[PDB]
């Protein structure tokens, strides 16, 4: 424990945030990292994050702030996502549109049919690079 204790307060939070940034830094985990940052920012309406941004390099700070607004736009559903209510392509005119393999979609998953798993899986994978979560007994492992 420390008398200032203020350092300890930001110490824990920074590490958590740091994990989110590493996801942002990777191209693959950018959606995941941005999405959590947006949600976290929503929880704390920012406020808490600013000290962290100054702490890191200045150039990198502008992009993250810009990226967060666009994530919300998708959540809002405004119009980027939308194209039509639900119209299937037709050559000329039909009584009823006919579904096709391209037009139709199939929901297939392989152990990743739950949202939390992506977070658990991606973060661990980035994380093992940082360290090892493998603990073993010193005596006859």
């Amino acid at each position: 424990a420390s008398r200032i204790d203020e350092k300890s307060s930001k110490a824990k939070v920074n590490d958590f945030l740091a994990e989110i940034f590493k996801k942002i830094g990777s191209k693959e985990n950018t959606k995941e990292g941005l999405a959590e940052l947006y949600e976290y920012k929503k929880k704390y309406s920012d406020a808490d994050i600013e000290p962290f941004l100054k702490n890191s390099s200045q150039f990198f700070q502008s992009y993250v702030e810009r990226g967060l607004r666009v994530i919300e736009m998708e959540r809002e559903g405004k119009g980027r996502i939308s194209t039509s209510t639900g119209i299937s392509p037709q050559m000329e005119v039909t009584c009823v549109p006919t579904p096709t393999s391209t037009v139709s979609s199939i929901g297939n998953t392989n152990g990743e049919e739950v949202g939390p798993s992506v977070y658990l899986e991606r973060l661990k994978i980035l994380r093992q690079r940082c360290g090892l979560d493998n603990t073993k007994q010193d005596d006859r492992p």
